[PDB]
């Protein structure tokens, strides 16, 4: 990646873990390329219960004094499905999900950048598993690098429309829940008294924060084909769609726990909305939506085709946005270090 | 363009450093060359900011020294401020240093002499193995510069607090009272508590270092408990908030300096005799008053400050110029507002 190969012998002592910085539309997803074994799993989806269970990796790669709340970190693994050419397991600060849009985009670009799958231009294709199963990407390549990913993402859908949800200093909203590779609550941000301005991102963290409890309490979530994802992960605030020369387009802020807001406009937030949209037949088939972030940031977005899952209305959406590498890293540990698992503290990780 | 950057924690506190790929800035003292980095902001924000950096991080900058008493340089970068010294990432660019070879490695004990911006300090580093182990550090001049002045802050009524320069500046107050325990859940809490009686006394007291009228701002609220002893040693603990809103994870060496400038003026300690500082995560710094001095019109100290750092990566930062945040970014979610 025009990295140089350190080393240095006063080090020889510390485990190492390859590292390669990325984010994708602003939201960071670092993606692990050596030093760490494959969980234990025959599948991929076991493979990140062990992963979300043990704990060890996630400390050390999410908690300061490496990592930080606004970080996700990526741990690719050898493919559990034929059709897939890599497996990944996506590390958030407080939930190992299915699927996560910014991430897998971060991954694709990754994985091509520095080689671990073959580029070839102008498009590269290929097949990664996530958790939550196989994901199909086109990358757009050009002088040696995976400038744009095209993400059919895993199938989508809606689990509640207009939904009563009661929250305390807040009376009764009314929400969707919908699944986009990740579980939303979905909740108009203009009721709310936001507008959704990057001044905002605290109180709409602990806004969503409040809404996802209120919602896991009150609605929880199901998955048809999933009995193990079973609760409500963000809280999606978003400000109504438009149509700007021709295409619709629309913000949200999704609040991440422990409370951080996406900086990208979240891929799984994107595709959990348009599952909503097509069922209020509000977007069809091709056409093109932009999602937009907090940050101003964007997603082009469309619906492949559709499908059904566990009986109910599916779509296959398309997330489509560009990441950028900020880094390779070397992350060690010193057997003697008194924090081998990091630490987390309430001023720069959000309590409860 | 690639940043060499050895990652390292002091105690507990970040203090990566930067060991290649960036130019000395242009100026004719250390000071000056600070200066230049925190007016142009370009190397702070690309590594404090998001998506590389994060609020919880230091990042320290080596050049060579303008001094002709040192060997090495630093400068410090610190979420807002670029200041004259701070112990914890004095002790990690030591560290650093030695074990990348960028001066050379005696055992058991390597004699080097560095440059801050705020001064010379000399170190003495405790080697084994080919690794630097404990960093011991001869502070800066440390002194008081109030004695328990009132200090006015909302909500709290009056408080008696000290000012005290340790190489930094610092609002030094009692917890006892103020109604929250030292402990990590208190972070948040603390931090805020904090700002607020910085804030204050600023506004209300002030700061001025006799030799440099840059240096002419309170940085630090230093809440402590009284001194006690533990396995017989004289110790206390203390939450420095480091603004914009984060407490200090080490014991905060500059803090010790400026709490022992203090307890010397009390006569509540004697030269040589050790103090531990403690922090939030019970992280410490063996310290002691190594000699007496004098700054303008003030009596001042000259304190060790000596703690322990690990290294915890080795990091090539870079930027693609399509790259739509080259110099990151700030969200109040995850860098708190002012
Ligand atoms: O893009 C996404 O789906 C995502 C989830 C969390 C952060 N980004
Ligand atoms: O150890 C110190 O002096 C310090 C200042 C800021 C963080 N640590």
């Amino acid at each position: 990646l025009g990295t140089e190969n350190l080393y240095f012998q006063s080090m020889r002592t510390n485990k190492v873990i390859h590292v390669i910085g990325v984010h994708a539309e602003g939201e960071v997803g670092d993606v692990i390329v050596g030093g760490v074994s494959p969980p234990p799993g025959d599948t991929l989806w076991e493979q990140s219960r062990f992963i979300a269970s043990d704990e060890t990796l996630r400390n050390f790669v999410l908690n300061e004094p490496r990592g930080g709340v606004f970080r996700h970190v990526n741990l690719l693994v050898p493919p559990k499905d034929p059709r897939a050419q890599m497996g990944f397991i996506i590390m958030e600060p407080a939930d190992t999900p299915p699927m996560s849009g910014s991430n897998s985009i971060c991954v694709s670009t990754a994985i091509l950048d520095s080689g671990i799958i073959s580029m070839q231009e102008p498009l590269t294709h290929m097949v990664l598993e996530a958790p939550g199963g196989v994901i199909e990407v086109t990358a757009e390549c050009a002088n040696g690098k995976a400038e744009r990913i095209n993400v059919l993402n895993v199938a989508s859908f809606v689990t509640r429309l207009a939904a009563a949800l009661e929250v305390e200093g807040l009376g009764t909203l009314t929400v969707d829940t919908a699944y986009g590779g990740d579980s939303f609550v979905i909740v108009d941000a203009i009721g709310l008294g936001f507008s959704l301005k990057p001044d905002e991102a605290r109180e709409l963290a602990e806004l969503g924060m409040k809404i996802t409890a209120a919602a896991n309490e009150q609605l929880g979530f199901v998955h048809p084909c999933n009995a193990d994802w079973n609760h409500i992960s963000f809280c999606q605030m978003t400000t109504p769609i438009t149509r700007e020369n021709g295409i619709l387009t629309g913000k949200s802020a999704v609040a991440i726990r422990p409370g951080k807001i996406d900086r990208s406009p979240t891929g799984t937030g994107c595709s959990a909305r348009l599952a909503v949209m097509h069922a209020r037949g509000e977007i069809g088939i091709g056409e093109t939506y932009i999602g937009r972030s907090i940050i101003d940031s964007e997603f082009k977005c469309h619906i492949d085709s559709l499908t059904e899952i566990g009986g109910l209305s599916a779509i296959r959406p398309v997330i489509s946005g560009r990441a950028w590498i900020t880094g390779v890293s070397q992350l060690m540990l010193d057997p003697t270090d008194p924090w081998p698992s990091g630490y987390q503290l309430s001023d720069t990780w959000p309590a409860i």
